[PDB]
């Protein structure tokens, strides 16, 4: 039954594995460091261990070895909706397993317990200026709840021992998952309609009761619920979910360690893609075409943006998901289809005459159409949604690295005096 | 002769030697990867490249080229006082040049100017509840004034250009740099001297003004400042450098950088040391001792994982402690453990530095001058450190290192190696 002791079988299971290899086949060469890599941002280096999630280059994610198709096919579905309930995925990220319907019954009935956001909270984000940008108001949220961290107690108290840390880890990743979308609806409600709030729905699951919060009718709540599952999880070397893993690594809280991530996150590097290809789609509609659409579609400089990827060598199946998505739900939505006609002529394009690495879209250059399209119109808000969808596989990740005893993170620099030496 | 212009200099000259190792040398092997090291925190791996400072395993921590004896020794000295001051520091570690007095004096008129703490700052750690950690209250003061960042409207103003964006990361770290000792006084006063405060007084340097926040008398002042260069960087390798650096690297500014440090700075295995070194000290004390052991048990403040010898910043602090607090009980039993636990650990094996680390001798400072506050003793360390994180920031963007992204394994692709 109970997912926490399923996840203690699980880890039962995974120890023994990490201690073997420790043990036995420490030294096996795994990959190279060159110059290159060291000056550009330990660029492809395989350098980290999870097993959340696993970045194929060619075939895109997969969680737990299971396709975007897989997992959206086999989780149970919300009773009266499309997509699978965000909590099965949760479970799913964590024990590996796809949960029974009386299995995500049990997280969502933990989630409804836990989802309540503290005063204290909303206080403080009272007393930041309104004015700040959602992201810093988000990432603060979760930083003044660190207060709750029962990870930090524990450890407080001298009751640490590598075997149980995994323990406490769980009960605030469950805790700040619950959480999270109500602090990214109270950060909607409070900077963007008129600082006025719909209450919690307690029947409602996760991404049902997101939608409830933020004000938006069906079926935004599939959206939200396919969206935060899309976003799950890209492994553990994107920024957001490696600076997430690396805060952990001191023994530093999940709520320290996501307020980290979201500081990540928050970069135009990271976070910015789905704003940043939905505001050049509807500038290139108005100026560059009438408001029209139709066939003729770089060269002079700039790129395409939300195709390209440090990691991703095809199509992303993130991406294609979406896809799926407003062909379903918004076939004539002007700013979809534009979007698929980009699908069709860029490619090509950016692959006949090469430069780039992965022609192909990423998830960013179709996830604002579809936002935009249900009203929800606040760019800067965007990532605040990508925070809450990530948190999903970070956390799951967080309590696994702990479950393993994974050590501090801490690679050793060189100067480049040292660099030219060498040579 | 400006601290901008000549850092701009520093720039113009560094540039071409990166272009000319990314084009020419670019696929020249510095280092492996082994499954022991994926697994164990990239632990070795030769991966980050910075020049702020450099951690050396036997001879340790080098700012800039220079030793800490090196460092202390040559850089000008706040009128007065035995140390530093901390402005000048930071100008070393932004240009490579030890300052001159004249140059060190322009810094800290500098940050004088750039002093004070936005009300908002303290409206929001007033909603906070009293009873957070101080380190949290750190870390969401740092967050909260994002708000002023002059980098991230700078990007969001349509003006991001590779050759320029140092300038307002420089702004936000100069900005920055110069309230951080604000915000930890002003956390020190609320939450553990009865919410009564001191104003800044404009004529002091950064250490001095510091202390006169906090409320304590010379030479806590040189205290602070010497505290504060030590603790200033350990190469970009350490979590909370490290933390900054990543979260920089998605062109994320130094406030969002700096708060995700915090965030790593917090953790047990990286900012609890000092305070824990102390507690075991005046346990040791009390019941113990009134005023070896094998089993179980580590001896707080003595490994590292990149040091191999005695750590410069421990005996920096040693230094200090003989000359002002001579016969410090606390400190005696500081300077008797430096005498007994090295033999007694390398020979016997276990531990791969069996040598101090700053930590092993903070507290017994602090502890001296009335910071009695242990969990306010990592605050402290995240003043300091914002010396070289914020100085490698500037340097990341003037040298446009790309976004941090290394890529993962699971254990089925690590098992399948054998």
């Amino acid at each position: 039954s109970f997912l926490k002791e399923k996840l203690a079988e699980k880890i039962a299971q995974h120890r023994p594995r990490t201690t073997r290899l420790l043990k036995e086949f420490g030294n096996v060469k795994i990959d190279e460091v060159t110059i290159s890599q060291a000056i550009g941002g330990m660029r492809g280096i395989k350098s980290l261990v999870t097993d959340i999630s696993y970045l194929d280059p060619e075939e895109g994610i997969r969680f737990r070895g299971y396709t975007i198709p897989e997992v959206l096919e086999k989780l149970p579905k919300v009773p009266g909706a499309e997509m699978p309930y965000v909590e099965g995925h949760f479970y799913l990220l964590l024990t590996g397993d796809v949960p029974t319907e009386k299995e995500v019954k049990e997280v969502a009935e933990e989630f409804k317990k836990r989802r309540a956001l503290p005063e204290y909270v909303k206080d403080t984000l009272k007393a930041m200026p309104r004015d700040t940008h959602p992201m810093t108001m988000f990432a603060a949220g979760i930083l003044a709840m660190q207060r709750e961290s029962k990870f930090a107690a524990y450890y407080n108290a001298g009751k640490f021992n590598k075997n149980t840390a995994w323990e406490p880890m769980f009960e605030d990743a469950m805790d700040l998952m619950a959480k999270l979308p109500s602090l990214g609806a109270y950060i909607y409600r409070m900077k963007y309609k008129s600082d006025t709030h719909i209450p919690s729905n307690p029947d409602l699951d996760l991404g049902g009761d997101f939608a409830n919060m933020m004000g938006i009718d069906k079926p935004y709540d599939d959206v939200a619920r396919l969206y935060f599952i899309l976003h799950s999880d890209h492994e553990s070397g994107n920024v957001s979910a490696h600076t997430a893993h690396l805060v952990a690594s001191a023994l530093s809280d999940a709520y320290y360690a996501y307020s980290a991530a979201m500081c990540g996150l928050a970069g135009p590097l990271h976070g910015l893609a789905n704003q940043e290809v939905l505001k050049w789609i509807q500038e290139t509609i108005d100026k560059k075409l009438g408001g029209k659409v139709p066939t003729k579609e770089l060269s002079s400089g700039q790129v395409i943006p939300g195709y390209g990827h440090a990691v991703l060598r095809k199509t992303d199946p993130r991406y294609v998901a979406q896809r799926e998505f407003a062909l379903k739900h918004m076939p004539d939505d002007p700013i979809f289809q534009v979007v698929s006609m980009l699908y069709e002529v860029v490619p090509p394009i950016l692959s006949s005459l090469g430069k780039v690495k992965d022609p192909w879209p990423n998830v960013d250059a179709h996830s604002g159409c579809i936002q935009w399209h249900y009203g929800v119109v606040e760019y800067d808000f965007y990532t605040v949604l990508f925070g809450i969808g990530r948190a999903l596989g970070v956390l799951a990740n967080l309590v696994w690295d702990r479950a393993l005893g994974y050590a501090i993170e801490r690679p050793k620099s060189v100067t480049t005096d040292m660099l030219e030496k060498w040579a």
